[PDB]
């Protein structure tokens, strides 16, 4: 292929595995299945793909976890593949390594953390119910657009104090950063997201509100006032986390539930298992994969890594690794030890994971109680999409209104 970058002199020929992050060959089998090919019998723990400019890929949880823990060798400064995206990526605190990362992470944690989630609980609850009830009698829906997107996004926009009418533009921009269609480079999408924020940040620094943006813009980092530039780099990240994470996960989960009546019946019969089901689904349908850049030449697991080399450390793969979970592709709500790195690992552990679990658990509970029985629209060929964050293109669902019930 002409999409293969010349193999660098230091990368062993036998370690080449041309996996394409943005268009994995086995995509038709499902995105997680497509990435799992990296864990087949004769694939080593660490491989090099010539796709997307050329980069390393850790295929097992042991290495993924080790690398995320060693920020001195594996820096978050250039976290995205391709290298151009990684270089343009300057969100805070994600593009920083400890120790400088911490003072900013603390502030971000204050705007989307548990205390904030507890506060949003009732509104999250109300929106879920409102959306599901309006869909209930129709006996059908395009899940991605009718629920997966509006539910998590409106909650984030509510938190950020931003008008919902701005969602089409913002969502388009965020998606170009994770699963670009080619219309925009990462740099262009980032510049447009920042352009959107600049005047809003200025406005709220002059007249502070109680929304997440105001809190960030008027916040302090270890005692000193955050700058306009810093607030922009943090708010941009929050927007991406709010618009392109839970939105995708919900569709993976609901697609699975629509194709598995037995699992639905398990949660219907024993709803107290929903939280556990949530964690198991987060493992099986993990969907994130970013990485790091080598700060210096370093021998890792018998492989010579060179300064500047990029290494993809798929958060998605840890929990799908059979060395972490037996029968990894099987969904077992009773799974004894659900091992995964779905929300990351190390100093950059996901800050929105608490908001995320709340949204997921609320969805499972409120949907199954009103629409306990549903399936994929007949003949529908569900398509997944791969990138920094993977997703589902469309999920047409159907059900008999007669089997539903208002709650
Ligand atoms: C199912 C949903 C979600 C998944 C799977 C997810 C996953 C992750 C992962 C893998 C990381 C670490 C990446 C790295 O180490 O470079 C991370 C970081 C982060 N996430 Fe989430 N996330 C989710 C939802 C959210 C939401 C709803 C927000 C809220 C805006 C959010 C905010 C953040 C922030 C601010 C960080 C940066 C932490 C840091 O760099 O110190 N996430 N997330
Ligand atoms: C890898 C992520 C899921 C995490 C939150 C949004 C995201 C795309 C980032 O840039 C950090
Ligand atoms: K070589
Ligand atoms: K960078």
């Amino acid at each position: 292929n002409a999409n293969l970058a010349p193999l660098p002199p230091h990368v062993p020929e036998h370690l080449v595995f041309d996996f394409d992050m943005y268009n994995p060959s086995n995509l038709s089998a499902g995105v997680q299945e497509a990435w799992a090919v990296l864990q087949e019998s004769n694939v080593p723990d660490l491989v090099w793909t010539r796709c997307n400019g050329g980069h390393w890929i850790a295929t097992r949880g042991q290495l993924i976890r080790e690398a995320y823990e060693d920020y001195r060798h594996f820096s978050s400064e250039c976290p995205f593949i391709p290298r151009e995206a990684g270089e343009a990526y300057d969100f805070i605190p994600t593009s920083m390594d400890p120790p400088e990362q911490r003072q900013f992470r603390a502030l971000a944690n204050q705007v989307v953390g548990m205390p904030v989630v507890d506060k949003l609980e009732n509104r999250i609850q109300e929106l879920a119910c409102s959306l599901i009830e309006s869909l209930r009698p129709q006996g059908q829906c395009n899940f991605t657009e009718d629920y997966a997107e509006p539910f998590p996004i409106r909650i984030f926009m509510l938190l950020a104090g931003l008008p919902e009418e701005d969602i089409p533009h913002l969502k388009y921009l965020t998606d170009q950063m994770t699963r670009p269609d080619g219309s925009m480079t990462f740099a262009e999408a980032k510049e447009a997201l920042y352009d959107y924020l600049i005047p809003i940040i200025e406005q709220r620094r002059q007249k502070p509100g109680t929304d997440a943006i105001s809190i960030v813009a008027n916040g302090q980092v270890n005692g000193r006032p955050i700058t306009s530039d810093e607030a922009k780099r943090m708010c941009g990240l929050l927007l991406v986390g709010g618009l392109d994470t839970v939105v995708n996960f919900l569709s993976f989960s609901m697609e699975f539930l629509a194709k598995s009546p037995e699992h639905r019946q398990e949660l219907i019969e024993r709803p107290e298992r929903i939280p556990a089901a949530c964690e198991e689904l987060l493992r099986r349908f993990s969907l994130v994969a970013d990485g790091r850049i080598l700060t210096s030449d370093y021998e890792f697991h018998g492989v010579q890594l060179k300064k500047g080399d990029q290494i993809l450390l798929p958060q998605m793969l840890s929990g799908l690794d059979e060395r972490e979970n037996a029968a990894p592709m099987h969904v077992d709500f009773s799974r004894q030890k659900v091992s995964h790195t779905t929300f990351g690992h190390g100093s950059h552990l996901c800050l929105g994971q608490h908001l995320a679990r709340r949204e997921i658990i609320v969805t499972l509970k409120e949907w199954l109680t009103r629409i306990p029985d549903f399936s994929i629209a007949p003949g529908a060929q569900i398509q997944h999409k791969s990138g920094i964050v993977s997703g589902v293109q469309a999920l047409p669902l159907v059900w008999d209104p007669a089997t539903t019930k208002a709650v």
